[PDB]
């Protein structure tokens, strides 16, 4: 059982940032952490997802209550023609794939909670909280707070500027204590922050991830094929003695390294054999001082990579998955 | 029994402007129409109401179903300061009021409904039409559609920006052909027009009122003694022979004249004694020809406006209604 200094260090390394440090501490103190992310549900998910994905994990590892809301209503929202049926079939989608990963990571699930947008976000409360919202909120500060993350468009659309006040009221609808996010989602943070009090809802937490450059880019799906991962994996962009700025590093760091605190190069005996590194500071220091080749940093993320990816192929090839997963994508 | 034309003319006598007359003729031809109007309730209603509540008249003799909608969660919005409790007492003196004005000048109340925004406005199905309003409107053309309408503001808040878009639902959730009001909602209105086909909803005929010119401005209340509207009227503007911009003749025009289609001027035998107008056109030529002198149009409208008023002053004097006026403005 992790004392309240070890739940803070799972919950905050590999952050960029973390506003409420104070408020952190003094709930780690007492209990376990509740904590809401959200994710769209638009996309395909591909390998670099396993970023926030790891944070996800280490919230369950440190006994957090993890909250992942499924923005349904806004994949709506952002294209109308869509049939509701289309969309939560990639809801569905995104849900087992997120459980399917964390399997794979190797998490306790019992304190993970699945919410869907529509189960709550068109409810009486939830709603005059908005229009209560949008009587004190200036459209100057709507629109700022979305500079980051709403679309930028040729004639801005109204439903930019109540973006930003749904994700705040999320925090108090979720009953959560922080909301995790990319660091792209500061302004978003900080409106909540500003904002909910305003309503007589308390500030939350925030905890922010860097915006990790991708491992390859087309990009690796999750179930891409071993023959793929390699294909893909080969073609990254990977300079020798290149620490700063490199995408293969940046996967070690945020999504493998974690999983044991440590991380296998392997190399070979010509040049070292191969190396176990129980501190990522000491992978970077080989790195730059080209020690540690790049066709060899990559050989190694291709064989863990694929280890993560394994079961998910696995469960993804049942019948009722396989299914799932052409049918949200025809 | 009044035909479609007669209908036609109750329905648009004294109006500046009507939108949607292909329509409102073939509706016409078959049936009753169904028109709402709108009501702030944050104000304390003087006798310019009788402007649109003339109007409101005239459709329910024409046998039009008619809704009149109070705004009560704008009321909230405005100032949530304010308890729900003394904003809903306003409510009820505004139901109040206008049942006695229509029932003092005498028409069918059978097809009349009360409804407040409170009552849908909250609602599922509204919220996510909102929202698909708000996904489809933009930023621009919100704020352009209000500009008449929404308060002018240091920093404008963004919850004049959803306001024309409510008002817009409300003419398909209150399921009606028609909405009636000010020609200042000209821009609301044709805003409406333009964006309930978006969302598969049939634009709605839009009937328009003048901005008409108060009868003074303290102001006359519904509720003032017979002495305060004498002393009131005798300090009205009133300037001899002058027709084009005359808050007294404004107010025969669209309150009194429409009572029995014709009016009474009580002039001094010297002058020619009283004369009975029977088309304002009448009364309108013997005022710039200076033969209806200033005083006696105010006598005259004085009158007929203390009669209208009798029996609302009447049935607010009740021990119930006595309470209510006196608690909805403490």
């Amino acid at each position: 059982a992790p004392s309240p200094e070890e739940k803070l260090h799972l919950i905050t390394r590999n952050l960029q940032e973390v506003l409420g440090e104070e408020k952190l501490k003094e709930i780690l103190k007492e209990r376990e952490l509740k904590i809401y992310w959200r994710t769209a549900t638009t996309g395909k998910p591909h390998v670099a997802y396993f970023v926030p994905m790891s944070k996800i994990a280490d919230f369950l590892k440190a006994g957090c209550e993890v909250t992942i809301l499924f923005a349904d209503l806004h994949a709506y929202l952002d294209n109308m023609k869509a049939p509701w049926e289309l969309l939560e079939l990639r809801v569905s989608y995104y849900e087992n794939v997120i459980k399917a990963m964390l399997e794979s990571i190797g998490v306790p699930l019992e304190k993970l909670k699945f919410i869907k947008g529509t189960d709550y976000q068109l409810s009486k409360e939830y709603t005059l909280d908005v229009y209560r919202l949008s009587s004190v909120v200036t459209q100057h500060d709507s629109k700022k707070a979305g500079a980051e993350v709403v679309k930028q468009v040729e004639h801005p659309l109204l439903s930019g500027l109540l973006y930003p006040g749904l994700q705040a009221l999320d925090e108090e609808y979720l009953k959560v204590d922080a909301q995790f996010g990319g660091i792209d989602q500061r302004k978003i943070f900080t409106f909540a922050e500003k904002y909910l009090p305003a309503l007589g809802y308390s500030k939350r937490v925030h905890l922010m991830n860097p915006m990790v450059p991708g491992l390859t880019g087309s990009k690796i799906d999750l179930l891409d094929r071993k023959e793929d991962v390699k294909k893909k994996l080969k073609k990254a962009f990977c300079e020798p003695g290149n620490v700063e700025n490199n995408g293969v590093l940046s996967f070690i760091k945020h999504v493998l390294f974690p999983l044991k605190s440590e991380f296998v190069i392997l190399r070979d005996e010509k040049w070292g054999g191969n190396k176990t590194y129980t501190a990522y500071v000491d992978l970077e220091k080989d790195f730059a001082a080209e020690v540690v080749h790049p066709g060899d940093l990559k050989n190694s993320v291709e064989v863990a990579l694929n280890k993560l990816l394994d079961p998910i192929r696995e469960k993804f090839n049942t019948p009722a998955l396989k299914k799932l997963a052409s049918a949200a994508y025809p």
